């Protein structure tokens, strides 16, 4: 259970974190 | 613990579909 919902988790941060770079190169040009 | 960690899976989503929505306005205009 936990070790699968904690990958849920890292996975879904590695999202969070893809998103926000973009917004970045979305803002820096 | 799972509860909190659920929660932890909870919040970050919302954090995500933000990030998207955000995207899309910059998309938009
Ligand atoms: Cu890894
Ligand atoms: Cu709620």
């Amino acid at each position: 259970e936990i070790a699968a919902l904690k990958x849920e988790n890292a996975a879904l941060k590695e999202e969070i974190a893809a998103l926000k770079k973009e917004i970045a190169a979305l803002x820096k040009g």
